[PDB]
């Protein structure tokens, strides 16, 4: 009974690590399409997770989703994933490469945490003037921020000048862009903030009635708006004797905006151990 060698094709033998580690990146995109009321009209997430494992040896590991939550539409794994433990158990098992490579790719749609929520009242008097009011509510936990916060206001051609308010971040009215461009660097969840616009329009002889473009927002999120979060990533290695209690896990979640719109009215060193790449933390390098 002579036994058989194993060659995975994505991962050599003899990786060293002086320091056994793992990074989780869940990157997330939240696409959005609300009625000026608050109604969903659309919504959806991509997602995938990006793992950097500096692991040594073969390594057995095993990562656990809050999904017996986030509903899964439809998943694409790595090679390395046992798809027949993800279709009997749900268990995501795998070898992985040395290095980073996405371990999965998913969609949802359903339980969806939108970040922000875009309350507009955009007021009509005659035909010279446009009051708007713009309102975005933060919907996640007090403990978390929101970076790079960008809502964008159409303006109408005919616009002469507009002043506009605000107590949260900057806004300024970017005319070629038809826009009044309201930028806010961090915001906490559960919160409000507000701005105030006074347009005033130059009357043309159509009395066509302005055909809106919707309010646009842009920002970063600590969170996974599809509500994925990482129980955990339990790792075995046979032969060199070590878990995951061995080992440190750097997790990140990463959730951007896609289209988030609201309608207004309308390798290897010396002694033979890799390398990690570089770009304040007591265990970082």
């Amino acid at each position: 009974h002579h036994h058989h060698h194993h060659q995975i094709g994505w991962r050599r033998e003899g990786i060293k690590y002086r320091r056994n580690e793992l990074f989780l990146d869940v990157l997330e995109s939240v696409n959005l399409l609300m009625s000026p009321q608050g109604q969903v009209l659309s919504a959806h997430v991509s997602g995938r997770v990006v793992m950097k494992s500096y692991l040594s040896g073969m390594p057995e590991c095993k990562f656990g989703m809050n999904d017996k939550s986030i509903a899964i539409d439809d998943c694409t794994f790595h090679q390395c994933v046992r798809l027949s433990k993800f279709d009997s158990e749900r268990s995501i098992s795998f070898i992985p490469p040395d290095g980073e490579f996405e371990l999965m790719r998913y969609r949802t749609t359903k339980d969806i945490i939108l970040p922000f929520r875009v309350i507009p009242l955009v007021r009509e008097v005659g035909r010279t003037k446009l009051e708007v009011k713009v309102v975005i509510k933060s919907n996640f936990k007090p403990s978390l921020l929101a970076q790079k916060i960008e809502v964008r206001i159409p303006t109408p051609l005919n616009t002469s000048g507009v002043q506009v308010i605000c107590m949260k971040g900057k806004a300024k009215y970017k005319a070629s862009e038809n826009a009044i461009v309201w930028k806010i660097k961090r915001m906490a969840g559960m919160k409000e903030s507000q701005i105030s616009a006074e347009i005033e329009l130059l009357p043309t002889n159509d009395k066509k009635k302005w055909a809106r473009p919707p309010i646009s927002m842009n920002f970063e999120v600590p969170f996974a708006p599809s509500g994925l979060k990482v129980r955990y990533l339990k790792v075995f290695e046979p032969k060199l004797n070590y878990s995951d209690h061995d080992v440190i896990k750097w997790v990140r979640y990463i959730g951007r905006s896609g289209i988030y719109e609201t309608r207004c009215g309308a390798d290897v060193d010396e002694e033979g151990y890799s390398i990690k790449p570089e770009t304040n933390h007591f265990y970082s390098s």
